[PDB]
């Protein structure tokens, strides 16, 4: 959470200061997102220790605010490749599938599709997600 501890976590990232700068900003703006270092399993079959920003973001829907649980995986080429993003329901939630969310909870957005540094960043991504999810919540928890 301190810049210095963040900089150690991302010690094998290609663009470290760029990764850390945006990370510090996301976690200051979104106090319920936290940087964790965890193994990400690719389709190629192999694993990688990568930094994940994980926790919840606040989403207004029909006049109330919901804490929607997400995961934002940063590739070691961050910021030049978009993060890989998931909704993360708890055992007492369901994923609600749609245009922007598949049954594994993976997120699909023009913002991700059009990602280009430096015009695209995590702050702008999160805001897009808030607009999309406030219009169509990707997790359900009640009838």
């Amino acid at each position: 959470v301190s810049e210095s501890q963040l900089k150690k976590m991302v010690s094998k990232y290609k663009y470290r200061d760029l990764t850390v700068r945006e990370t510090v900003n996301v976690i200051t703006l979104y106090k319920d997102l936290k940087p964790v270092l965890d193994s990400y399993v690719f389709n190629d079959g192999s694993s990688r220790e990568l930094m994940n920003l994980t926790g919840t973001i606040p989403v207004p829907y029909r006049g109330n605010t919901y804490n929607i649980p997400i995961c934002l995986w940063l590739l070691d080429t961050y910021p030049y490749n978009p993060p890989i993003c998931f909704v993360k329901p708890t055992s007492s939630m369901t994923i609600k599938t749609g245009k922007h969310v598949d049954a594994n909870g993976k997120i699909y957005l023009p913002y991700l599709h059009e990602w280009k540094h430096p015009q695209s960043d995590l702050l702008g991504l999160i805001q897009v997600m808030i607009v999309v999810f406030g219009d169509e919540p990707p997790v359900f928890s009640r009838p």
